[PDB]
């Protein structure tokens, strides 16, 4: 079967066949679309099919499908599963798998870059201190003094589900948030619960507005342990504006390295519960969401005040005006400091070129419109006008619940 | 089977039960989401009639009453004999209001119960259609104090006697492909303009020419009529700070009036049912003015602002966008023509959603359409999970008549 998507700006029509390979579910049915819903131990029997599906894809990609090497590898994995109840990936399969999880990530606008991913194999890791060391090396490699490089570090896979490796941080680098007795928040309200956990575990909180959180690291199902990332490894950018000299006195800064640490990587049925990955920022992630969400730093008012916009009625579009100036500031700042960043116009244009390429060479590109369209200036970006099909391919990145909700505390 | 939606800004969680009453299919499956796709006999009619009359009688708290059982009887009888039936005025009004209530793509539904319904089922000719439509335009416009209205022409019979307004909106601007290669006017309307010229319209060949109505009665060939110019309220666009903005020569019309959709009520199909509200400012300033395939004015504006257009990262597009949208709102407000900004409209929709969840058990909403085309995440709807599903009565897309009509 063939599904078509149309671009309503260019009238380019594309044909998807790749969707024939999805099997996981969307949340939607013939009666209800859940496209805007944020969140819509295995057995041997389920495992070998998943392994086989993956190895068939891997061997096809290297043009060795049905070779002796492919067949010997299937037999080898089959025997390993029946005997040990799991299997180990070869390094080449791990690299291919991690790259494909990114390629398959339907909410990711930056996927043009998918084939350029540095994979660090941390499956020999055994302790939280070992995890800390791997993560520092990742951060230093990825940061590359501002010339950012995409990377992923993969810790040992799930076994019985009682021995999981987890990074409790949602990102490797993030700022603390402190709920005050008066109900106000100091720092980032997104990270209050995690900050309280760090404090409880013994972190000495500086109690400022941009305090880089400590890593909380769990190895082999053990209780997690705290570590401070060496400050010299954490690249930060002070935010200033090209024309507005008072912008700097808002005291804003942000970190250069976006590094997701709380997702689960599935490759061939295996589950990598600690797999931190990092790329570089699109400016709106900081300028629109991190700074301007009401539930985050919430700076729109102070910026509009300083700009002397008419704030008595929403129809002056003062919020819209201040929003643009903040985003100019973020891009100007990163560029001035030679820290990699991409604007939402460039990133969405590259994404459309990536998407069209994927259609031609792969037969599709699953994409989640709700997430791909930037949170400002939506229809002046080409993705707004692009119909997309969202479906689930593996290898994949998945949400997993926060570990403080599920961890069995040892003592 | 019972579904939750969460607002990620306020943590408020609502429970949807209304989706179980959903009837038509979404386009999505368990394997694939089509949420971003623009367009994903007798024996059939009585179930549809019954479904509607049950909800109607429930709505006036008379469910299972003799008057309810009598009406079902009467309609059953009428379909049996005539192959169709006719709605009571009370039913027609209820159906139309509810079609708006059910429109998952409409942010303005807080207004749904204040809809003036003009019953034009007694209309028989295109000249009659023109009269009804001028009356709708004048009533809805109300000298700038806009009032929502719908005018309902006779229902489909055998499908060869359809009433249709050929225009996509009652008021729109012509588009002309030029020898030059460019497009003069609105590129959205090039094909319809040609059909108008072909059917005899003498086009002025300007940038903002109000199209004539092309009206089809009783499945007859469509006829042309010009809307009295004095009934078409238009707004010249100026900016509160940039005096040069008026020199761009921009204007828009006050009355957004959709005329190409089909109203389905209790299985009956009303193929000509033009309806109108008032504008949200972004519809004109972001989409009509800035879409690359519409008036595409960003470059010109940015050039007059003297912005650095060298690199996308200066955000010159974003800067010019905000200014254009400021000018749209200021112009409408200064001329006292009703308009809503996207902040006000989306705040109102959140309130409406909470009302509908509390009073009705849900509100079908299409996030892709509801979130405005600029400044998405600074409006509350961005952070609001929504469920999309199809309830009847409904407004539906139907194919353009020139593909379907046999001359
Ligand atoms: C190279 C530069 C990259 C850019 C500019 C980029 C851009 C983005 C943006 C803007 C989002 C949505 C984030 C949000 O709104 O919270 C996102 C999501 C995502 N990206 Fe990327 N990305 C990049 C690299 C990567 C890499 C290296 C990976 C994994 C190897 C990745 C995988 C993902 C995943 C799984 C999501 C969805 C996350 C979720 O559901 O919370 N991306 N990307
Ligand atoms: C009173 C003020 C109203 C406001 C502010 C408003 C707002 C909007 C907006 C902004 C859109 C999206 C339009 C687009 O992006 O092309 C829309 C769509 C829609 N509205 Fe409304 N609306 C109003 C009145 C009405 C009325 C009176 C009806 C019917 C009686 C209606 C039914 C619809 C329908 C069916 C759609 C989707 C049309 C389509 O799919 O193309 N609305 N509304
Ligand atoms: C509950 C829930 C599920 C789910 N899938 N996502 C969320 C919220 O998303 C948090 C976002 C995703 C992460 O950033 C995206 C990103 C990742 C990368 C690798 C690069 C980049 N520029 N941007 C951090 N914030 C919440
Ligand atoms: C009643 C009303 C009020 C208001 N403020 N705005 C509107 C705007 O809707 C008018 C038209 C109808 C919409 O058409 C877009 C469209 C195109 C196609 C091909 C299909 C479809 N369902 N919808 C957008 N403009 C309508
Ligand atoms: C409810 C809704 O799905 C939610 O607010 C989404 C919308 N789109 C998004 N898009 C991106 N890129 N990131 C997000 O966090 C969200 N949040
Ligand atoms: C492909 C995509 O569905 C399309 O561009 C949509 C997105 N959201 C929209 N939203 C509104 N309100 N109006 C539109 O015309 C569109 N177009
Ligand atoms: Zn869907």
């Amino acid at each position: 079967r063939f599904l078509k998507v149309k671009n309503w700006e260019t009238d380019v029509v594309l044909t998807d066949t790749l969707h024939l390979k999805s099997t996981l579910e969307t949340g939607c049915t013939e009666h209800i679309c859940m496209g805007s819903i944020m969140l819509p131990v295995r057995t041997k029997d389920q495992l070998f099919p998943l392994a086989k599906e993956f190895l068939d894809q891997y061997y096809s990609s290297i043009k060795r499908f049905g070779s002796k090497a492919h067949m010997d590898r299937l037999e080898e994995v089959n025997k390993e599963i029946e005997s040990t109840s799991t299997y180990q990936l070869k390094d080449t399969e791990l690299i291919y798998g991690a790259k494909h999880a990114w390629r398959n990530a339907s909410r990711c606008v930056g996927r043009i870059q998918w084939s350029k991913l540095q994979v660090f194999d941390a499956r020999d890791c055994t302790t939280a201190h070992g995890m800390f060391n791997y993560i520092c090396n990742h951060v230093k490699y990825a940061t590359n003094k501002g010339n950012l490089r995409s990377a992923i570090t993969i810790f040992p896979q799930r076994t019985d589900g009682k021995h999981d490796f987890r990074v409790w941080n949602s990102q490797l680098i993030r700022y603390a948030g402190y709920k005050q007795p008066d109900g106000s928040t100091l720092g980032d309200p997104a990270n209050v619960q995690f900050t309280e956990i760090c404090i409880q575990q013994g972190w000495k909180a500086p109690r400022g507005r941009f305090d880089v959180l400590p890593l909380l690291l769990q190895a082999n199902g053990n209780d997690p342990e705290l570590f401070q990332i060496p400050p010299e490894l954490v690249l930060e950018v002070p935010i200033r504006h090209p024309k507005f000299d008072w912008f700097k006195d808002l005291g804003l800064k942000w970190y250069g390295l976006p590094a997701v640490s709380n997702m689960l990587l599935e490759i061939g049925g295996l589950e990598f519960s600690a797999c931190p990955f990092s790329g570089w920022y699109m400016g709106t992630e900081i300028g629109v969401r991190d700074y301007c969400d009401n539930s985050r730093y919430n700076i729109l008012e102070e910026v509009a005040k300083k700009m002397d916009l008419d704030m008595r009625k929403t129809s002056s579009l003062w919020k819209d005006q201040a929003l643009v100036e903040i985003n100019i500031a973020v891009l100007y700042s990163f560029q001035s400091d030679k820290v990699t960043i991409v604007d939402h116009h460039s990133a969405t244009e590259s994404f459309i070129k990536h998407m069209e390429n994927e259609y031609r060479c792969r037969g599709g590109c699953p994409a989640d419109w709700v997430w791909i369209v930037p949170p400002m200036s939506g229809s002046i970006t080409p993705v707004f006008h692009q119909e997309m099909l969202n479906y689930r391919l593996t290898p994949s990145f998945e949400y997993q619940p926060d570990p403080w909700n599920t961890h069995v505390w040892k003592g």
